[PDB]
C-alpha cells in the first residue's frame, strides 16, 4: 500500500524539476541516507464528478507496474506515500535531461553511434515487453539520460502513465498519447498490444536519423490520418546520407498491421542493430545522422 506519514518527516524537498496535467516534480533528499530522488506530487481527483485530478485506478496502475520493474534501463521507484490530497511517487533521480538535447550538441553522430544509444532504448522495451508490460507513450522526450556528464551515458525510459500489463483474455482499446507518436491501432480505436510500442520506436529512428517528423501534419487530423494511412516518405532532403540498413529497419517498424510489425526480439536481431557480415557494418560507419536538421528538430 502507500505510506500514510508524512513524506516532510522522511525527506526535504527542493526545486521544481517539472510539471503537467495534474502533477509536479520535485528534487528530493532522503533524510536517513542522504541520498537523492525525485518527488513526483499526483493529484487525486477525490470525487469521480471532479476532471481536477487523477483516478485511484491509474495511479493503481501505474504504481503496480513501477513496482515491478528493475532494469537499468527504466526509472526504478523508491517509495509511495499518500496524503489528503496527493499522491507522493519517490522517484529514481534521472537529470541527464533528454536524450535528443543532448545528440543535439554533437558536431556529427554516426549511425553506428546511433546505434548506441538506440540499443539501450530497446533492451529497456525488451525486458518492459518480456514482462508483458506495453508502455504505450513512447517519444523523444520520454527517452532520458540518467547522467549526461559521463563518457557513456545510460538511457532512461520514463513516464508510466500510460502504461499496461497486457491482459490475455480481454482486449484493450483506447485512444491516448501523442498523434505523430501513436500506432495506426490507437487512432483507429483497434486492440492495442506490445506492437504499438514497436511502431513508436520507429518513429523516434526515423527523428533520430533525419530531424524530420514521419507523419507530422499541419493539423490534429492530418497528422492523425497520415499514420492510419502510413503515409510516409524518406524525403531525399533528409535521408540523404542514411543508409538501406536504417531504411529497412524503419520500414518493417512502420506497418499498419500490428501482427506483422517487427518485434522487439526481431528489431534486436535486424542487421541494422547487429551487423551479421562486414559490409553492413562498415556501412554503420560510413553514413551519419542528418545533423544539420535533426539540430533545428531539438529547437522545438
Amino acid at each position: 500500500v502507500f505510506r500514510q506519514e508524512n513524506v516532510d518527516d522522511y525527506y526535504d524537498t527542493g526545486e521544481e524539476l517539472g510539471s503537467g496535467q495534474f502533477a509536479v516534480v520535485k528534487k528530493c533528499r532522503e533524510k536517513s541516507t542522504g541520498l537523492q530522488y525525485a518527488a513526483k506530487f499526483i493529484k487525486k481527483r477525490r470525487t469521480k464528478s471532479s476532471r481536477r485530478g487523477v483516478s485511484r485506478e491509474d495511479i493503481e496502475r501505474e504504481v503496480s507496474i513501477l513496482k515491478e520493474i528493475q532494469h537499468p534501463n527504466v526509472i526504478t521507484l523508491h517509495e509511495v506515500y499518500e496524503n489528503k490530497t496527493d499522491v507522493i511517487l519517490i522517484l529514481e533521480l534521472v537529470a541527464g535531461g533528454e536524450l535528443f538535447d543532448f545528440l543535439a550538441e554533437k558536431e556529427s553522430l554516426t549511425e553506428e553511434e546511433a546505434t548506441e544509444f538506440l540499443k539501450q532504448i530497446l533492451n529497456g522495451v525488451y525486458y518492459l515487453h518480456s514482462l508483458q508490460i506495453a508502455h504505450f507513450d513512447l517519444k523523444p522526450e520520454n527517452i532520458m539520460l540518467l547522467d549526461r556528464n559521463v563518457p557513456k551515458p545510460r538511457i532512461k525510459i520514463i513516464d508510466f502513465g500510460l502504461a499496461h500489463k497486457i491482459d490475455f483474455g480481454n482486449e484493450f482499446k483506447n485512444i491516448f498519447g501523442t498523434p505523430e507518436f501513436v500506432a495506426p491501432e490507437i487512432v483507429n480505436y483497434e486492440p492495442l498490444g506490445l506492437e504499438a510500442d514497436m511502431w513508436s520506436i520507429g518513429v523516434i529512428t526515423y527523428i533520430l536519423l533525419s530531424g524530420a517528423s514521419p507523419f507530422l501534419g499541419d493539423t490534429k487530423q492530418e497528422t492523425l490520418a497520415n499514420v492510419s494511412a502510413v503515409n510516409y516518405e524518406f524525403e531525399d532532403e533528409y535521408f540523404s546520407n542514411t543508409s538501406a540498413l536504417a531504411k529497412d529497419f524503419i520500414r518493417r517498424l512502420l506497418v499498419k498491421d500490428p501482427k506483422k510489425r517487427m518485434t522487439i526480439q526481431d528489431s534486436l536481431q535486424h542487421p541494422w542493430i547487429k551487423p551479421k557480415d562486414t559490409q553492413q557494418a562498415l556501412s554503420r560507419k560510413a553514413c551519419a545522422v542528418n545533423m544539420e536538421k535533426f539540430k533545428k528538430f531539438a529547437a522545438r
